């Protein structure tokens, strides 16, 4: 036996116990070349089935993940540390998005019309061809879903590259849409590693690419999407702030501020980072936050109680370790937590953060970890600056019930999204996505299926 | 770099300094600081100030047509047609953008869910010499009705167009610092994209330059819209009106001087019709009047470029020097300007370069197919895709073409155009994304999901 590159990038490896529970052989270029052939060739016949069939298939897709939650939900919970609950709804959503474009798709790609001198002018809406989606690990079904469900619907066929740390998920999510009749080769699983993603975006049979996940794999691939000129839609980190302001009823804001923040535990692009209480209301926000986060149960996500797993690798663990330590280091005063514990698997303990310096770095980091950073300010034009004052702009979080501070909020702050009295979610109705540092594009309602169609324009003498 | 070079008379007749990144740096501070405040302005502001701008093109469009056809060579009455279509695309968007900017509700649990749109901030546009107000006001109007600000990176040849539109813009009303022209050179781009400041770019032009933008927006995690070349075809099938197709294909080929990105280049001939049509199309080319592009009888101007008439000189030098037939022209006119004649080149053999290039110049190749497949196998046969016409009275072959045409824009029995009323853009190698209609005011916004409890 030996160890090779190889076969030792692509692994599940549970973070409740260190363990390394199996190993899988990256593809090599030539096996990436033949899935290509076999998905343009699918593509070929795939975009001449009917949006029945496609309903059909997706419908099927819904039921399959219904059947077997909580097998699904053991698969995540065991390779990324998540709560097997939240897990379990993390599949109940997975089928909620494909249902929502299986009643809207065919709808939503229908020709419009304009009446010009022609006697037919409009835009029709075509399937790209092959699309590349680069995926996260912290949503492992659930992003994949939210992009494979208007994707196919439109007609297009997919290769997903996943995190190399959520091989098994990735491939059940092949085999699903396999299982619910989906033709071999309109969604095929890569496994491959962060530096094969070149080779399949160069290929000029991969039309488009989209990727959720962080700045540096964004940047690399749409740099490298946009040398070939082909569009991207790009969903990252952000730092969503959560404000709260004297007219907000403050145990709802509570409760839901400390589930925001710890949901994943902490490891979501939409959790509440950056608490901004007015100075009013700040003393008794500040203290029940605290209390509630000191009653959160950490231990074995497979347990029913467990309200906080393990962070999903040794390198995640690390990062926000660091971040931290240089926080308190340069003057930042820790609340509660700030250290990992000491034991099995990379847990890390729900944290607050106060006092933070000017300057510190960690004001323009995303804490992807049950870390709350806490911020008072005196009236609503600092809260905005504070709130802004980030590379990032995903989502944003204020509570208030004076309408003209809710329609302040709503119209300043700088975010793809903004929630008034309740915590940022992403809903198939709705487009959801980013400005500035945390991307461009939106995936769901509507724009998720416009995403990458050929809006062809036609004019019939 | 930057210059006027009148392409019909060879000859320089001015001069321009490049910016520095010191006074490039100074322009962006002062888009920043005009976008606090035009992002204040009411719907109704912009329609006014938009309305200006569109009364201050159609009043002078014989002026500023002659500043287009001195910088680069098209004729003053397709000039005149420029400066009409920009302002047409301008009282679009004061008419209609405020509508398709209105928020969008979707019934949820929330009390109030909806979707506003709200402008990013800075724009870089990158612009090229062939259409030289349009392609500006085109991008412009629907972004200032959004209430973004834009700065302007202009063809390094076209600078006094360049200063015309900031300067009609300015006049029409438009706050100093809404829209500003940046004279500068292509390298220098950079400095402007990695500008935090900068939010989004659009770049209409050739590959070199968008794959550059794009890859650079990109690395700082920034949207872009491109609209690259074509190789158009231009497909005649056996039902068709053959001498419409004939007089309207050479417009397609002809118009811009054969410098247009939609420009019919390659015709596609199904062989029951090939040889009437082609010698039509010969007889077509052969007489139009090649000349000084303010004459009011010219057909054909000059090509705007010592450079763009080399690469076309060279192309078909490669091309027939590969086997190529040349039916017409195929040579540089030996008299003074860029001038090549209207050409045509058939017989092309399989493997030939050209067959892959864009030509941007009036130079047809023509083809022969015997059916509906081949003809769409080899409309397809490019790595470009943006504009195709075909021309046909079956309506089972319309909606072949229609369907199985891999192009932005397919027009049945008609040339292809860019109308404001609906959206534009490419496929493929000719770029992402779309301008006009809907799309273009929605392109360089922040579609914003908005949930209240």
């Amino acid at each position: 036996l030996v160890p090779r590159g190889s076969h030792m990038a692509i692994a599940t490896i549970n973070p409740t116990t260190g363990e390394i529970c199996q190993r899988f052989k990256a593809l090599t270029p030539a096996e990436i070349d033949a899935k290509l052939a076999k998905a343009q060739e699918a593509f070929q016949a795939y975009r001449r089935t009917s949006f029945s069939q496609r309903r059909q298939w997706l419908e099927n897709a819904a039921a399959i993940l219904e059947r077997d939650t909580s097998k699904f939900a053991e698969i995540m919970t065991t390779e990324m540390g998540k709560t097997h609950q939240s897990a379990i709804a993390e599949a109940e959503k997975s089928a909620l998005v494909c249902r929502y474009y299986a009643e809207h798709g065919e709808q939503f790609l229908a020709n419009e019309y304009t009446e010009t001198q022609a006697t037919e002018s409009y835009v029709c809406y075509q399937p790209l061809g092959i699309l590349l989606a680069v995926m996260p690990w912290n949503f492992p079904f659930w992003q994949v879903f939210r992009f494979a469900a208007p994707a196919l619907m439109a007609g297009n066929v997919a290769v997903l590259k996943h995190a190399s740390n959520v091989p098994q998920c990735a491939l059940a999510v092949e085999a699903i849409l396999e299982a619910a009749g989906f033709p071999e080769g309109v969604f095929q699983t890569l496994l491959i590693g962060a530096s094969q993603v070149e080779q399949v975006i160069k290929d000029p049979r991969v039309k488009a690419a989209t990727l959720t996940g962080s700045e540096p794999a964004g940047a690399s691939l749409a740099s490298l999407a946009g040398q070939e000129i082909k569009p991207t839609l790009l969903e990252l980190g952000g730092s969503d702030p959560f404000v709260v302001f004297p007219s907000a009823d403050l145990d709802e804001a509570v409760e839901v501020g400390t589930v925001a923040r710890t949901m994943n535990n902490g490891q979501s692009c939409i959790a509440a980072k950056r608490f901004i209480l007015h100075e009013a209301i700040a003393a008794e926000f500040l203290e029940k936050l605290h209390l509630k986060f000191a009653s959160l149960k950490i231990g074995d996500p497979m347990a029913p109680e467990t309200d906080i797993g393990p962070l999903a690798t040794e390198g995640i663990l690390q990062d926000i370790s660091r971040q931290v330590d240089q926080a308190v280091a340069a003057g930042a005063k820790i609340l509660l937590g700030g250290r990992p514990l000491d034991r099995a698997g990379y847990f890390y303990p729900p944290t607050i953060l106060t006092e933070i310096p000017p300057g510190a770095k960690i004001l323009q980091e995303e804490l992807f970890a049950p870390v709350a950073m806490v911020f008072t300010v005196k009236d609503l034009d600092q809260a905005i600056a504070l709130a802004n004052d980030i590379p990032f702009g995903l989502g944003a979080s204020a509570w208030t019930n004076d309408p003209a501070e809710q329609q302040r909020f709503i119209q300043e702050l700088d975010a793809g999204a903004v929630f008034i009295n309740g915590m940022v979610k992403a809903d198939p109705r709705l487009p959801f996505g980013g400005t500035k540092r945390s991307g461009y594009g939106r995936e769901l309602g509507l724009a998720g299926i416009r995403t990458f169609v050929n809006a062809k324009t036609v004019w019939l003498k």
